[PDB]
RNA sequence: GGCAUUGCCGCGAAGCUACCAUCCGCUGGAUUAUGGCUGAACGCCUCUAAGUCAGAAUCCAUGCUAGAACGCGGUGAUUUC
């Protein structure tokens, strides 16, 4: 329809510092330091008073000024996973056979092996993406905890130790059996 | 020793040859389908719209064959008593 100006709102809390070239911004808070280059989308940052960026499409259609709210939702997650930080938490599901997932070291790469599958002799890696650290969670049992600044790091790490450990040539509503995601949530959340 | 249009029989080196004999037949990237991540549109949701991950005997390379006889380069020597 070609909407004259639509306007979205970065909140920036107190610690961090949104700054913002061509269209590379650069959120450093308490927890690091994110760099996203949003350069794919045409859009018109202006800081107001150093907690409050607008974010603007003058002169957009529908498909444009759609892509405003996921810029402006991009870097409430950088800011979100810089004050906060990310935490997603997997639990493992077997009927049988015992998953035994472990952190492994094959010449600095620091992977994630699945071993024993579905009784599986293949060992699954995993490589672990720069920026989230893997813990498995004493007192909760078969939970993995992926946590960093990038929830796209930390979520695309997730998904892909359960993408590996899909199971084929079975019916999958019985074989139920993988790593999935339990938890979305923050580190420092209360 | 000759001839029998290589006279015939047995063995027969060399050469050629046989899945009738042996040897050899490479691994990276980009993708489709599909399953996903982040995420709006549509205050929710959503693999999709922006962005992004994995991924087929596919595709393109690595490898292999020919080398443009009007594609190119490096280098040697370049004629007399
Ligand atoms: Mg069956
Ligand atoms: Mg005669
Ligand atoms: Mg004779
Ligand atoms: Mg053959
Ligand atoms: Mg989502
Ligand atoms: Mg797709
Ligand atoms: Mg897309
Ligand atoms: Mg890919
Ligand atoms: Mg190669
Ligand atoms: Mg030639």
């Amino acid at each position: 329809m070609k909407y004259i100006q639509t306007e979205q709102q970065i909140e920036v809390p107190e610690g961090v510092t949104v700054s913002i070239k061509s269209r590379i911004v650069k959120v450093v808070g308490p927890r690091g330091t994110l760099t996203k280059n949003l350069k794919h989308i045409d859009v018109t940052f202006t800081k107001v008073n150093n907690q409050l960026i607008k974010v603007a499409v003058h002169n957009g259609g529908r498909k444009h000024v759609a892509a405003l709210r996921t810029v402006k939702s991009l870097v409430d997650n950088m800011i979100t996973g810089v004050t906060k930080g990310y935490k997603y938490k997997m639990r493992y599901v077997y009927a049988h056979f015992p998953i035994n997932v472990n952190i492994v070291e094959k010449d600095g790469a620091k992977f994630i092996e699945v071993r024993n599958f579905l009784g599986d002799k293949k060992i699954r890696n995993v490589p672990v993406r720069d920026g989230v650290t893997i813990e498995f969670s004493t007192n909760v049992k078969d939970e993995i905890v992926l946590s960093g600044n990038s929830v796209e790091d930390v979520s695309q790490n997730a998904a892909d130790l359960q993408q590996i450990c899909r199971v084929r040539n079975k019916d999958i509503r019985k074989f139920l059996d993988g790593i999935y995601v339990s938890h979305k949530g923050f580190i420092t959340e209360d």
